[PDB]
C-alpha cells in the first residue's frame, strides 16, 4: 500500500514510500531531458508499478515537472589546517556540515565545517590512517582504514568506537560502506578484500583471487555487487551475498588506478596506469570500450550522477569527457599545469571539478569545456576534490595539510 512519493533530484527519480515497516522502492528517471513527452512517461510509470494506481497521475505529473524545472536553472568559505603530520584523506557527509580527515598522526578527526570545530579525535590506530569514509546517506558512522592492518568503526555523533576489524595481513588502503550501511568492505595490500557486518562487526567473507594489491573499491547502488580495482591489471566483480567472483575484467595492460559503477549498476569504468580508461558491461563482464587519447597515466574515472557522461583524469594534465552510450568524446579539458588526481561531476552533471598537482582545482563547463573558475590558495598539490550532495559546497584536500571549503553563490 503506497503511502508517500518523495522526489530525488540527483540523479532524477521518484521514491515510493509504502505500508507492508518502510522500505523505499525507486523509480529511476536517468534519461530525463526537459523535452520529455510527459504523458508517455507517466503512463509507463503507472503501468510498470503495481503500487501506483491511475488516480496518482496528477501527483506524478507535478513531481516530474519539478524534476524538469530543476534541469532548467566557488567563493572561499573556510580554510582549515587539519593535522600537522601528513593529511591523507578527507570526506564530506551527505549534507556537508561535517567532514572527516585522516593523517600520518594515526588519527581521524571529525570537523564542523560551519564553525571549524574539531568535534572528535578518533584515536587507537597504530599507523597511518589512510582511507576514511562516512556511511554516506546517513552519516552517523565512520570507518577508518589504517596501515596497521586494521579497520575501526566509530559513531559519528558520539565519537565512540564500535569495533576493530582484524583479519587483513597487510595495510588497508581502501574501504567503503555499502549503500544500506550494513556491510563494510576493506581492500588491502594482502591482495584480498573482506566484507564485514556493521551491526555485529564479524567478518562476513574474504574476497580472494587478485594477484596484487587492491587499490580501489565500490558497491553498486543496490549493494548487490562490489568491484575491486587491483595492481594485477584486473578489476573483479563480486556478489556481496554469495562472496563469489562473477567476473574478471581484464584488458588493462597496467595496474588499475580507479573503478566505479554507474548509477544503474550496469557498467563499470576503470582507469589505469597503461594510459587508458575502459568501459565494461556488468551483466556479461566484457569490455564495451577502450578509451585512448590520453598520453599519460589515467589516475581517476567518474560517471556523472545519472551515468549519461563519463570523464577520465590523467597525469597528462587533461581530463577527457565522454558521452556514455555513444562513447563520443565531447571535450578534452586542457589548462592544468600539473597532473590531475581527482575529478568529480557536480550533482547536476553540468559542471566538473579537477584537483591537480599545480596546487589548483578548476571548475569546467561540460557543454563547452571552458574553465569557469580556477580555485587557488593551496600551497602544495591537491589530492582530492568532492561536492556535497547538493553541489553548493566543495572540499579540496591538499598536501599542505589544509582543507579549503568553497561555497556557491547564494
Amino acid at each position: 500500500k503506497l503511502r508517500k512519493f518523495l522526489l530525488r533530484y540527483y540523479p532524477p527519480g521518484i521514491i515510493l514510500q509504502y505500508e507492508r515497516v518502510m522500505k523505499q522502492k525507486p523509480i529511476d528517471l536517468l534519461d530525463l531531458t526537459p523535452d520529455v513527452d510527459v504523458e508517455v512517461l507517466l503512463s509507463q510509470i503507472i503501468r510498470q508499478e503495481p503500487l501506483i494506481s491511475e488516480n496518482r497521475r496528477p501527483a506524478l505529473r507535478q513531481l516530474i515537472h519539478r524534476l524538469i524545472d530543476k534541469m532548467l536553472e566557488f567563493t572561499l568559505f573556510k580554510v582549515l589546517r587539519a593535522h600537522i603530520l601528513p593529511l591523507t584523506n578527507c570526506a564530506f557527509n551527505k549534507s556537508g556540515d561535517r567532514f572527516i580527515t585522516g593523517s600520518y598522526d594515526r588519527t581521524c578527526k571529525v570537523w564542523n565545517t560551519f564553525t571549524g570545530e574539531e568535534v572528535f579525535t578518533l584515536e587507537g590506530h597504530k599507523n597511518v590512517v589512510y582511507a576514511i569514509a562516512f556511511n554516506n546517506p546517513y552519516g552517523d558512522k565512520i570507518v577508518t582504514g589504517s596501515f596497521d592492518k586494521t579497520c575501526k568503526l566509530w559513531d559519528a555523533y558520539t565519537g565512540q568506537l564500535y569495533y576493530t576489524l582484524k583479519g587483513h595481513q597487510t595495510e588497508i588502503v581502501c574501504l567503503s560502506f555499502n549503500p544500506q550501511s550494513t556491510i563494510i568492505a576493506t581492500g588491502s595490500m594482502d591482495n584480498t578484500a573482506k566484507l564485514w557486518d556493521v551491526e555485529t562487526g564479524q567478518e562476513r567473507a574474504t574476497l580472494a583471487g587478485h594477484r596484487a594489491e587492491i587499490v580501489s573499491l565500490g558497491f553498486n547502488t543496490g549493494g548487490d555487487l562490489i568491484v575491486t580495482g587491483s595492481f594485477d591489471h584486473d578489476s573483479r566483480l563480486w556478489d556481496v551475498r554469495t562472496g563469489q567472483c562473477v567476473h574478471v575484467l581484464s584488458g588493462h595492460r597496467g595496474e588499475v588506478s580507479s573503478t566505479q559503477f554507474n548509477y544503474a549498476g550496469t557498467l563499470v569504468v576503470s582507469g589505469s596506469i597503461d594510459c587508458t580508461s575502459r568501459l565494461w558491461d556488468v551483466r556479461s563482464g566484457r569490455c564495451l570500450s577502450v578509451k585512448q587519447g590520453h598520453t599519460d597515466e589515467v589516475l581517476d574515472v567518474a560517471f556523472d550522477a545519472a551515468g549519461t557522461k563519463m570523464v577520465s583524469a590523467s597525469a597528462d594534465g587533461s581530463a577527457r569527457l565522454y558521452h556514455t552510450l555513444t562513447g563520443v568524446c565531447q571535450h578534452t579539458l586542457v589548462g592544468h599545469e600539473g597532473e590531475i588526481s581527482k575529478v568529480a561531476f557536480n550533482p547536476q552533471g553540468t559542471r566538473l571539478i579537477t584537483a591537480s598537482s599545480d596546487k589548483t582545482c578548476r571548475l569546467w563547463d561540460c557543454d563547452t569545456g571552458e574553465c569557469l573558475q580556477v580555485l587557488e590558495g593551496h600551497t602544495d598539490e591537491i589530492f582530492s576534490c568532492a561536492f556535497n550532495y547538493e553541489g553548493d559546497f566543495i572540499i579540496t584536500g591538499s598536501k599542505d595539510n589544509t582543507c579549503r571549503i568553497w561555497k556557491a553563490l547564494t
